[PDB]
């Protein structure tokens, strides 16, 4: 009993403070930015959204984002997994994942009931290539290890 | 003796249906979608080709493509490995998947041998950005956990 | 004791040979590539960095790059964990990846020790589309799976 799970999601962006989907102010990792405005839906957690995915894909299964994120939660409880760990890449020109990573962290381990350090977040820069490095978007690949318990 | 194993397939796509590499009728996890053209060397299955491509992963491995997916069937038995789970993300402005993701999730469970319950799909638009976005494309993303019988 | 590790790189590339960021001589899993060219602050081996990404994923951590996949290796050992397997994706209009594929497999094999068999590398082409289908990028997706000792 144990599974992978995987997400993805994409937003674009836009470089302005921001004064179906509307600009709205960037959160990302449950963390607002406020010099970057989103285009969505719902908040445009890019972060949120693809790990939501990625448990939900570890048990097969299919506008605070943080909302899912503890749902996931007791979906994982009442289907009998555990998360073994969780790594997340955010492709983005920007911002800069460094600066905010210990909060996105923070964040994370505290909405899912796991460890700091069941946690791996890191952003890469797209080169300055395409709509991600020109600052029209950004991106996330998620992924999930499940463990059956107990 | 748990694996891991990851796969990746982009093809380019026309919205016409269709009247080396030729335009024909989209094929996707074993499924015609009459009202898309892909242009492909086989049937140009961006899933069953991911997919494939994870499982051989999983395994250090390396113009119907469900043909492949059997044969991976017969490999991973050969090699004395079973699937834990697959999980599937297809990136693409159209075909949606929601409407035909019951049947290839059949198509997969099926040439495996596996239940439903240990395949996951999920469709991500590229929210209008870029070749994908344009709809000029479509790719997959596709994660293989697999475990040593037995 | 078992984790899942993620990495990711890109690098803006150019056809010709060489002759912060420069243009070099291309190295991909520590395998020179006279006839391509690369901008990087470092060697710029997308195949080293990501996979030296996905293993510090996997463990909760954050010019040459052979040095990096060394330390790895060491930090892995402190650690306590062993690599089950990695499983790395090229996606590259050119170089084509099957002619150098046991050579980088090696490379691969040799730092971390482990062995070939533990190691998968595939090369995809972006059918021509985009900053990479147009040879201007090159972009790896590494994977991990590690193993508690023992
Ligand atoms: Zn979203
Ligand atoms: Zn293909
Ligand atoms: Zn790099």
């Amino acid at each position: 009993g144990v599974r992978i799970g995987q997400g993805y999601d994409i937003h674009q962006i836009r470089v302005g403070p921001p004064e179906k989907q509307s600009f709205k102010r960037l959160t990302i990792g449950g963390v607002p930015v406020e010099t970057i405005s989103v285009l969505s839906h719902s908040d445009g957690d890019v972060i949120f959204h693809a790990l939501v995915d990625a448990l939900l894909g570890g048990m097969s299964c299919s506008k605070n984002s943080l909302s899912f994120l503890r749902y996931a939660r007791l979906l994982l409880y009442k289907r009998n997994y555990a998360i073994a760990n969780v790594d997340i890449i955010v492709i983005a020109e920007v911002p800069k994942i460094s600066p905010i990573r210990e909060e996105i962290v923070r964040n994370i381990s505290s909405a899912l009931g796991i460890s700091e350090s069941q946690v791996s977040l890191k952003g890469k820069t797209h080169e300055q290539l395409g709509p991600v490095g020109q600052k029209k978007a950004i991106e996330c690949f998620a992924n999930a290890l499940l463990i059956r318990k107990q």
